[PDB]
């Protein structure tokens, strides 16, 4: 692998959810650590458990993998590392100031830009701090989809900016947020991120033209924010020898060679690096010391609910907010262009959205549909949207120098995050007079924008004196719908998901196990060694994790345009 050579001390497997950044992060590390090298793979992705990958109990604290010598693991826990955070600024003065000052200062920190500004720290600590990661010679850093990591690298130089223009100011953060003792660290960070003989950028992809395209704008954005030479890594690559003798997978593999005849010209110069697909899910060491080098190497009849019967059953409540949720690369934004588009053909008024911060629905929707609004939450023109209303509706009042430093005050990166949940906000408060299809962002930011712990809700009241949960809660008026894959670890992370929104009062309305291979009769030996697999969490859902359901195949043809999408609720 190109990506394996003379490596450096730092390693980012970054994509496009659900591309294999994980598996290909794991595979890494196993290789590492077998060459004698001391290895620690950093988990950043807060909907994830590399503990199902690796069958360890890998957590927050820095955990051995007993099958692996010599390699370490580790996952980054927002909400643990807040309530460190929370704790390390407490401690001092517990006893020391007055209980009520205690419960103030406890008060001021439990906003939503804490949680973001803890876990962020634990990253810089990562990368910079030398005594933290002292022994170890490396530290692949596998990181959630897209959408949420090229906000986590943006962070690093955000916080350097905003930090040396003078404005330290980040009255979100609180009085005692003390950012300017961590005002190097941060700058280390960047400096980190931009040497390439320091930092290594994998980005990983799959042979499919949206993939490709959402990959060139993230090597754009990344390339625009400093990062040099990045390799490229495609993968699921289907072998061209099981082509022969079935047409499913002859469509299959002539429609990733014209992807990949296709690539974007700016990726075109990066170190590529092909996986190819494998008959068996990588979770455990067996799988995945075998993911990096090509394998030497009847058709079984599902018939399970289609999803015609849950837009049904969608359309007879006539109107509300049908949320789609789940692991990265499941098919959220597929499945959402496709209710919309058959809601809107239905005759009936449709709004859809997409909450991903990187999204670009003509991906999907290159049409311009009747009866159906397509929009999105742009973060930069919410970021906007938000600090003029909050400087007329707080400002007005403040004098000249007051309103100055409340300009300075609302420029700090943590603002945009509030911003978006206001957007948000205010998207879901549409839904109750039309149907409102909402494709989220990835699990953990879309999990802390439904504010099950207020944290959102108190910031923004803080800066300007129904919340979303209240709407969520309530079945009339919402239907959460879980995609998962046919997998072990999706079907993992959609239980995990579900459990989550159960805790929080959500029910999920219905699950829906896309893109799978069994429902697509398939003959190639590697499709059918995969369907036989996606048996088990087929029924595992079937039987136990849903009550209502539905099975997408895997389309031969990449759904795209009006006219797939609305074939494939109609198959
Ligand atoms: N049933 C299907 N058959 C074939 N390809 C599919 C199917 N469903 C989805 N895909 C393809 O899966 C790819 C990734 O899915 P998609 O982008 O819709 O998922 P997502 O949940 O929005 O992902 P991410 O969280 O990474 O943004 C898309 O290119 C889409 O073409
Ligand atoms: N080369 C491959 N061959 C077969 N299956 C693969 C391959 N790469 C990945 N997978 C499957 O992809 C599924 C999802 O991949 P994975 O969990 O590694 O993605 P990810 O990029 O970490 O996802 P997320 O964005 O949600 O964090 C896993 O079930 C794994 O089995
Ligand atoms: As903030
Ligand atoms: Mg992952
Ligand atoms: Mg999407």
């Amino acid at each position: 692998m190109k990506f394996l050579q003379l490596p450096p001390r730092f390693m980012f497997f970054t994509g496009k959810g659900g591309v294999g950044k994980t598996s290909i992060a794991c595979a890494t590390s196993i290789q590492l650590a077998n060459a004698g090298k001391r290895v620690l793979l950093v988990s950043t992705n807060p909907a994830s458990n590399v503990g199902q990958v690796f069958g360890v109990d890998i957590g927050n604290r820095v955990t051995p993998i007993p099958a692996v010598p010599h390699l370490s693991a580790l996952e980054i826990d927002p909400e643990a590392a807040a309530s460190a955070y929370r704790e390390r600024l407490v401690g001092p003065v517990r006893g020391v100031l007055p209980d009520d000052v205690v419960k103030g200062i406890e008060e001021s920190l439990s906003g939503a830009c804490t949680t973001e500004i803890a876990a962020f720290d634990e990253f810089t600590a990562l990368l910079t701090n030398a005594v933290l990661t002292a022994d170890y010679q490396h530290i692949i850093f596998d990181t959630a989809p897209t959408g949420h990591t090229i906000r986590l690298l943006q962070l690093p130089g955000a916080w350097s900016g905003f930090l040396e223009a003078g404005k330290g100011d980040a009255s979100c953060l609180g009085p005692l947020a003390g950012l300017e003792k961590q005002r190097t660290q941060y700058k280390a960070a960047v400096e980190a991120l931009a040497d390439p003989l320091q930092t290594r950028l994998v980005l990983v992809a799959r042979a499919q033209q949206a993939t490709l395209r959402e990959v060139a704008r993230t090597h754009e954005e990344l390339a625009t924010i400093g990062i040099k030479q990045q390799h490229l890594v495609i993968n699921g690559i289907l072998p061209s020898a099981e082509a022969a003798n079935d047409p499913l997978a002859a469509a299959i593999h002539e429609r990733e060679q014209t992807a990949l005849k296709n690539i974007p010209a700016t990726l075109t110069s990066l170190p590529r690096d092909l996986v190819q697909l494998k008959p068996f899910n990588l979770v455990g060491l067996d799988a995945l010391r075998q993911l990096l080098t090509d394998l030497p190497l009847a058709p079984i009849e599902l018939d399970e609910p289609g999803m015609g019967d849950l837009v049904d059953g969608i359309e007879a409540d006539g109107h509300g907010l049908v949320m789609l949720m789940g692991k990265g690369g499941v098919g959220k934004t597929t499945l959402a262009a496709a209710i919309a588009v058959e809601l809107a053909h239905r005759g009936l008024p449709v709004h859809l959205t997409t909450s991903n911060p990187a999204a670009h629905l003509t991906d999907t929707l290159e049409a311009s549909l009747d009866n159906l609004t397509v929009s999105r939450i742009d973060p930069h023109a919410e970021t906007e949207r938000y600090r003029q209303h909050v400087l007329e509706t707080k400002g007005a009042q403040l004098d000249a120098e007051g309103r100055a430093l409340l300009e300075e005050d609302l420029h700090s990166p943590c603002t945009e995050e509030i911003a978006v949940f206001q957007a948000f906000s205010r998207i879901i408060r549409e839904a109750g007079k039309k149907f409102v299809v909402m494709d989220t962002a990835p699990t953990g930011h879309t999990l802390l924008l439904l504010d099950a712990t207020g944290a959102y809700h108190r910031e923004v009241r803080r800066q300007m004196g129904t919340t979303p949960m209240m709407q969520l809660r309530d079945p009339n008026q919402t239907k959460v719908l879980v995609v998962t894959l046919a997998e072990t670890t999706p079907v993992l992370e959609a239980a995990k998901l579900q459990a989550d929104l159960r805790r929080a009062g959500i029910e999920p309305w219905a699950w829906i196990i896309n893109t799978s291979v069994a429902a697509a009769s398939a003959k190639s030996p590697l499709l059918r060694q995969r369907a036989a697999n996606e048996l088990r969490e087929i029924n595992a859902v079937a039987n136990h994790h849903a009550d209502r359901y539905a099975v997408v195949p895997l389309l031969k043809e990449e759904p795209i345009g009006a006219e797939r999408l609305r074939a494939l609720i109609h198959p």
